[PDB]
């Protein structure tokens, strides 16, 4: 049983949670997802959440005080707050592991200029922050990399039930002129292993040869 | 002028993405279902050699494939066995007029479907990151979304902290070299922070 509590400027963008993994385990009641709109914590007839950098600079800032109150209200000390940022530790399938057996995650949505950093240096005298970059390409916001982060956990959640995968083949065994290695139609287990394993080889050393402690 | 189609399983997944308005790209999203044979709308079937979860069959995929792509078109497909999808990705993928994006289950869709494909088109077996998601649905948001906003018209080290207004808050001020004026020193000091930020968070990239 977990709670996950998104905040963002954009709720209805953190709609795909409803379906794929995400939705059969809050259908299942494993997980309750709940998105809150950041604007609901202003004040202002405006509802601005943004200003100038302080030092100068292109874009904008999320301002702390709506950020603080929002989080006042959502977060305890039990929560794990995440961060999306492409500034943030990475985030692996280890952290994923690490996640998945906490009772109460937070995730703070923002552009990719960024909240006030003393919005996570407040929170963190109160609860665990965890700033984290899903990658290194760039994103417009968090709102994605939140999707991301929420179905790599949620299917390592109790309940819901090194080297790159090969090539993966099913019926039928010849299509359009091209036929299934015929090692995976042979039944020795010995041998299919074998093969994947060199398949296996093959992708790695090509597609991800820092994976097996090599360069690029 | 961009094409996006992408194809799926689950096709209420990408609606959101899809509201940007300029009129300068197209999303289209296709449900795979459209092009299974059989009454139960079978997508996937047991992996030859044996093992767990279930692999996408290639009769479907070739369809939609043969349907939906043309010479001209960049393959896209999401898996975590994929070459990585970087930012230098996301630049090169932006000038292309057709992008498809083929989701498919972790377990994946059959090899001879992305095998055949290469040859009459360009295919890109990408991963996003090394964790572990069920499907490749987030993975294609997570790279329409980097490829889009390097299309004009939708508008190293790493960053350091940010601040904006107030100057104090809750008992903590903005470091007062951000006011200085000294536009030189600010530079310099953002750089620094970027230095130890880098250091502490991400050293792989020094
Ligand atoms: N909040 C954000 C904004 C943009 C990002 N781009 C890549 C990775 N994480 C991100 C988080
Ligand atoms: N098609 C998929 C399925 C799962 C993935 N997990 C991580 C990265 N890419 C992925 C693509």
């Amino acid at each position: 049983s977990m709670k996950i509590d998104v905040v963002t400027i954009f709720p209805e963008y953190l709609q795909p949670v409803r379906q794929s993994l995400p939705g059969k385990a809050i259908d299942a009641g494993l997980v309750d997802v709940a998105v809150h709109d950041l604007r609901r914590w202003t004040h202002d007839v405006h509802k601005s959440v943004d200003d100038s950098p302080y030092g100068g600079g292109p874009g904008m800032v999320m301002k702390p005080t709506v950020w603080g109150d929002a989080l006042d209200e959502i977060c305890t000390s039990e929560t794990l707050l995440v961060v999306p940022t492409p500034a943030g530790y990475p985030f692996t399938q280890e952290t994923a592991w690490q996640w998945s057996t906490e009772d109460h995650l937070v995730i703070a949505c923002g552009r990719y200029e960024g909240i006030d950093q003393r919005v996570a240096d407040d929170a963190a005298t109160r609860m665990r922050v965890r700033e984290v970059s899903i990658g290194d390409y760039v994103l417009n916001g968090g709102e994605a990399a939140a999707l991301v982060i929420i179905e790599a956990v949620l299917r390592l959640v109790p309940g819901v039930l090194s080297l790159l995968e090969g090539p993966s083949y099913t019926r039928p065994p010849s299509w359009r002129g091209m036929d299934v290695p015929p090692v995976l139609l042979s039944g020795d287990h010995a041998k299919i292993a074998a093969w994947r394993a060199e398949q296996s080889r093959q992708r790695t050393i090509e597609r991800r040869p820092d994976l097996l402690g090599f360069d690029s």
